[PDB]
C-alpha cells in the first residue's frame, strides 16, 4: 500500500502542461502577481483531463496523507545552478515550473504567503543555505529538519503545502506521519483534543530570515505576540475516529504547569517518531502534503554547494482565503497580523 494518493504524468500529458506553464510564462510578468494570482485557477482548467480528474477526487478521499503528481521533465541545463540563497532564487530557469506549481496549486485551492517569510512571496524556495546547515528553517541540511504542521502557531495556516522538485541528485527523503491513531489511547486522545497546549512560530517568520527593507514590517509584531504570549490550543480537532492535526516537534510545549497534558505530548512525540516514513521526491515530483491528515519535514543531509543541490519551489493552499481575511494586508495574497 501507499499511504499517499499518486498519479504519474505520460510524457504526452507531461509535455501538455509544460507547454502551458511555458505560455503563461510568456503572457504575465511573475507569478505573485495580482494578475496571475486571479487568472491561474481558471487557466489550471487547460491542464490535461486526467489530471483534473485525479485532483478533483483525490482531494476528496478520506484517506491519503498527501497528493504526488509524479513525471515533469525538468532540463538542468536550462534550469541553470542551484541559487545561494532564496532571495536570488527566482532564475528564468525555474521561472516555467514556478508557473507549473501555481497551475496544479490552483486546481486544489486559493494559493497565499507571508510577510514575514521569504519577503510576501507566495511561490517560494527551498534550498541548503551555507553557514545555515543547523537551523529550524527549510534551508538547513545536515540538522534533519523536524516533523510539523507547517505554520502550527497560526489558525491561518495552509490546508495543503505543495512542493516542487527541481533537482534533488542525491534521493534526499521527505519525511511525513499521520496521526498515529491505532496506537492512542482514549485518555491520552481526549487531552490531546482539549486546549492544554502552547504552539509558538518558527524561526522562517523572524526578521533576520527576511530581507532589510521597509515592507511587511508590522506583519512581525503579530509573530512576537505569538512567540511571546501564546494561547492554549488543541493539537486534535474534529472526528476522533479521523482527527485533524496541529503540531510541531520543536515548537510544541504542554501548558504551563499542565502535566496531563506534558504526558500526552510526551507521547504523541514517541508515536509520531516511530511511524514517521520517507517520501522521495525526485526531480520532477510534485506534492501536495494535507497539512491537516499530516505532519512533514525532512532528512539530514550533506549540502553540496557546487551549483546542483536539491532545490524545491514551494506554495501554501488554503480552501477558503476568506477565513484568514484579519491577517489580509489589502488586496494582497500575504498574509500577517499585528
Ligand atoms: N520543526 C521545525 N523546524 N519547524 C519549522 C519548519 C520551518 C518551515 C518553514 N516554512 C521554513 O520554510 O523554514
Ligand atoms: O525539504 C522538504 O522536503 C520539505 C521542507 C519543508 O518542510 C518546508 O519547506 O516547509
Ligand atoms: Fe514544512
Amino acid at each position: 500500500v501507499r499511504p499517499w494518493s499518486e498519479f504519474r504524468l505520460t510524457p504526452a500529458e507531461a509535455a501538455a502542461a509544460a507547454a502551458l506553464a511555458a505560455r503563461c510564462a510568456q503572457r504575465y510578468d511573475e507569478t505573485d502577481g495580482p494578475e496571475f494570482l486571479l487568472d491561474a485557477p481558471v487557466i489550471a482548467h487547460e491542464l490535461p483531463r486526467r489530471l483534473r480528474t485525479f485532483m478533483a477526487r483525490a482531494r476528496l478521499d478520506a484517506w491519503p496523507h498527501a497528493l504526488v503528481v509524479r513525471g515533469n521533465p525538468v532540463d538542468d541545463a536550462a534550469l541553470g545552478s542551484t541559487p545561494v540563497h532564496w532571495r536570488t532564487a527566482r532564475t528564468p530557469g525555474s521561472r516555467p515550473l514556478s508557473f507549473l506549481l501555481m497551475l496544479y496549486a490552483g486546481l486544489l485551492g486559493d494559493v497565499f504567503g507571508w510577510a514575514t517569510q521569504q519577503d510576501g512571496r507566495v511561490v517560494t524556495d527551498v534550498l541548503p543555505i551555507k553557514g545555515g546547515e543547523h537551523t529550524l528553517v527549510s534551508s538547513s541540511s545536515r540538522q534533519e529538519l523536524g516533523w510539523h504542521t507547517e505554520d502550527a502557531f497560526s489558525p491561518y495556516r495552509a490546508d495543503y503545502v505543495g512542493l516542487l522538485s527541481l533537482r534533488n541528485p542525491d534521493g534526499v527523503a521527505t519525511t511525513l506521519a499521520g496521526v498515529p491513531l491505532d496506537d492512542l489511547d482514549e485518555r491520552t486522545l481526549d487531552v490531546l483534543f482539549q486546549e492544554r497546549f502552547l504552539i509558538r512560530p518558527d524561526d522562517s517568520h523572524l526578521q533576520v530570515n527576511n530581507s532589510t527593507a521597509q515592507q511587511g514590517r508590522v506583519e512581525f509584531e503579530g509573530i512576537a505576540q505569538a512567540a511571546d504570549r501564546p494561547e492554549p490550543v488543541a493539537i486534535l480537532t474534529g472526528h476522533r475516529a479521523a482527527p485533524h492535526l496541529r503540531v510541531d516537534g520543536d515548537f510544541s510545549a504542554p501548558a504551563e504547569g499542565d502535566e496531563e497534558a506534558a504526558a500526552a505530548l510526551g507521547t504523541l512525540r514517541k508515536l509520531i517518531d516511530a511511524s514517521l516514513y520517507e517520501l522521495v521526491l525526485d526531480q520532477g515530483d510534485v506534492a501536495f502534503i494535507d497539512n491537516r491528515r499530516a505532519v512533514h519535514g525532512r532528512r539530514a543531509f550533506q549540502p553540496r554547494y557546487d551549483g546542483r543541490d536539491r532545490w524545491l519551489k514551494r506554495i501554501n493552499i488554503t480552501r477558503d482565503l476568506h477565513r484568514s481575511r484579519k491577517a489580509w494586508a489589502g488586496d494582497s495574497r500575504v498574509l500577517g497580523q499585528r
